């Protein structure tokens, strides 16, 4: 997985959504059918759907 940057804090929209705060570190483990989201993983464990743009590469 390839590791994220939150950008900005992201309350979750739907029941899938990964919520998170600025600062916080994420992997990408997927890509999904919609280019502005993917798929991550946190620290934790928890897993969900995240905006593209909320996240920095590395």
């Amino acid at each position: 997985g390839t590791e994220c940057i939150a950008k900005y804090n992201f309350h979750g929209t739907a029941e899938q959504d990964l919520p998170f705060c600025k600062g916080d570190v994420l992997t990408i483990v997927a890509v999904t059918k919609d280019p502005n989201w993917y798929k991550a993983k946190n620290k934790v464990g928890r897993e969900g759907i995240i905006p593209a743009n909320y996240v920095q590469k590395r």
